[PDB]
């Protein structure tokens, strides 16, 4: 159904994390004012970025790594909005009945 | 109806807060650079984390407590998206009439 | 229609801001580590809190003002989710036709 | 369809960024405690503000630039909520069939 598209986000996002998580630590690590130096840092970062929390304990300073960011942000933001869209039609699905 | 699923989130989330709120202060408190040392701190944290605000005045540094985080984040994020899904079908419910 | 409920949030939220904006600066201002000392500070705060951005340049440290927070957070979070619910049925409204 | 309204946000938001991105660096740059001094800074800012992450590495201190903020915030917040509304009716569109 549409939950095959919902779990599709999950699967697809955990990738974007590991993807940009690693993809990012590289484009960052080594440049001035670097913070995303370790892999597990850039790991926690993505989690905190993809959920739009951003305590600001870690972030990119590289005009390149900052792209990884924008991809990890929209990535997370969209995924959830799509699990919200699933619960939406699911609530309308049981009202299209009753 | 679907509002029994909406209030179901509320109930269910206040738990995840108290849960991870307390569950977290433990896995954190005592480790280097720990900030989530008090219970009422780790309490305010969860509120600020589950709503994705994250001013960054408090956060986990423990690869363990950071899990509590991810659970408290998705927890809040989902819950609201589900109250958004309720208002969604409710607005469609009164349009399925008129 | 349901846009009378959408604009209803707007109206209703600008209140919660001014409300908690002012209501908060009071419960905060004067206590140790206070930051929300000015009215226009506590003003900008609410905007930054109700949209879940929280750069963390301002926040409450008072177990009381922190309540104002939780009310200003959910306030903003809900309001938007309800403008999202309006665009949702509006897109379904034009598909219930075509 | 309603995806012509979805891509309409995208187009329309990238503007609000460049718009406020630039529009902001001006109203800010030069005032005390200014941080949004460079164009590419105020650029990264908007991305981080329109997605409600706000690590707090950059933000406005000018009662004017802070307006640019509120416009960039709602701008992003709304846009996504409208892509969420598209996925919402799209999931209901394939359930209105099956
Ligand atoms: C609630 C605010 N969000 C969280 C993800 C960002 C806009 C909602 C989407
Ligand atoms: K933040
Ligand atoms: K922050
Ligand atoms: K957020
Ligand atoms: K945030």
């Amino acid at each position: 159904l549409h939950w095959r598209a919902a779990g599709a986000a999950t699967v697809l996002l955990v990738i974007v994390l590991l993807a940009g998580s690693y993809l990012a630590v590289l484009a960052e690590r080594g440049a001035p004012g670097a913070q995303l130096i370790t892999y597990p840092r850039a790991l926690w970062w993505s989690v905190e970025t993809a959920t739009t929390v951003g305590y600001g304990d870690l972030y990119p300073v590289t005009l390149w790594g900052r792209c990884v960011a924008v991809v990890v942000m929209v990535a997370g933001i969209t995924s959830f909005g799509l699990v919200t869209a699933a619960l939406a039609t699911w609530f309308v699905g049981r009202e299209q009945e009753r």
